[PDB]
């Protein structure tokens, strides 16, 4: 996998690399899609100023058990050029479908694409959320995302997706609360509670926050679901009908918190049975209430069940 046109490499691990183009911008640096002997990867460059986020990411994947198939595969992490002008590189193995938001953007999915994607993105969740002791290399901590979105929800060429960006991620040692305001998501993926800038600093409450954006993911695999044969419109972003692609804090308070509004669950797929647990799911993943939000371990189970639907 890569052509062979002859020009000046760079080195990785004393192996060739090249930088194709920028595939995609990431809250805290630029993704390029790259070669690196003969695979293509992702390096993503952090700059300077962003150093702590690049050391956030990298901590996280150095983290026990972080090697799973619905997590975005850690390839190596490098401070390298000088201490006057630093390159910050992460790299990570690369997909060509990217983003499951530029997917949808142009591409519909049948009922039981929609179901594997949900189901692999919920595996993949699910296994970030969950406190593993007993493994090789260690205990894996809880880990809470904090910018759970579309975007970051990548898809491999069979359509099984993985979870990207660790970034913003916090992981918890213990179920004790320590006292928090939270805003450091993406604004429209982000939960009442957060809006309103008044959060427990626990473990169960951030992972309450990553499960109300699930839910919107999972609205936004719905809204391009050509399940029982419907009208499908072109991609829109949660909240995009309502409130535009650029809210402000007050334009969410007032649609998600005020009005206690969600992105519209068509009539039309109530009368599919899988699509109609969906939109239960959904709806539980997004409540108001965060205790009575599902975990991601339930969703998972959800989604084999509706799978399996008879
Ligand atoms: C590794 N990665 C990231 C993004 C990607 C988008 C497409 C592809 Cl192919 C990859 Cl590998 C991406 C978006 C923001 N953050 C990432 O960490």
């Amino acid at each position: 996998s890569g052509v062979d046109l002859g020009t000046e490499n760079l080195y990785f691990q004393s192996m060739p690399l090249q930088l194709l183009e920028v595939k995609a911008r990431g809250r805290f640096g630029c993704v390029w899609k790259a070669q690196l002997l003969n695979e293509y990867v992702a390096v993503k460059i952090f700059p300077i100023q962003d150093k702590q986020s690049w050391q956030n990411e990298y901590e996280v994947y150095s983290l026990p058990g972080m090697k799973h198939e619905n997590i975005l595969q850690f390839i190596g992490a490098e401070k390298r050029g000088t201490s006057v002008d630093v390159d910050l590189w992460l790299i990570t193995a690369f997909h060509e479908k990217g983003s499951l938001s530029d997917f949808l953007k142009a591409n519909v999915v049948s009922w039981n694409e929609l179901c594997h994607i949900a189901e692999t993105m919920a595996r993949g969740l699910a296994y970030l959320h969950e406190d593993i002791p007993g493994l090789k290399d260690g205990h894996k901590p809880a880990i809470s995302h904090r910018d759970i979105k579309s975007k970051n929800v990548l898809l491999k060429n069979n359509l099984t997706a993985c979870i990207a960006d660790f970034g913003l991620a916090l992981k918890f040692e213990a179920g004790k609360s320590a006292g928090t305001h939270g805003q450091v998501g993406t604004r429209r993926y982000m939960a009442p509670e957060v809006l309103e800038g008044a959060i427990n600093f626990q473990r169960d409450a951030f992972l309450r926050i990553d499960m109300y954006a699930m839910g919107l993911v999972l609205w936004e695999l719905a809204s391009r679901c050509t399940a029982a044969d419907g009208p499908v419109d072109e991609y829109m972003l949660p909240f995009e009908e309502e409130i535009g692609q650029h809210p402000s804090l007050e334009d969410m308070q007032e649609v998600v918190v005020h009005k206690k509004k969600r992105p519209v669950l068509r009539d039309y797929w109530q009368k599919h049975a899988g699509m109609a647990m969906l939109c239960e799911t959904i709806e539980e993943c997004w409540d108001h209430d965060a205790e009575a939000r599902l975990s991601a371990g339930c969703v998972g189970e959800r989604i084999t069940q509706m799978q399996r639907l008879t």
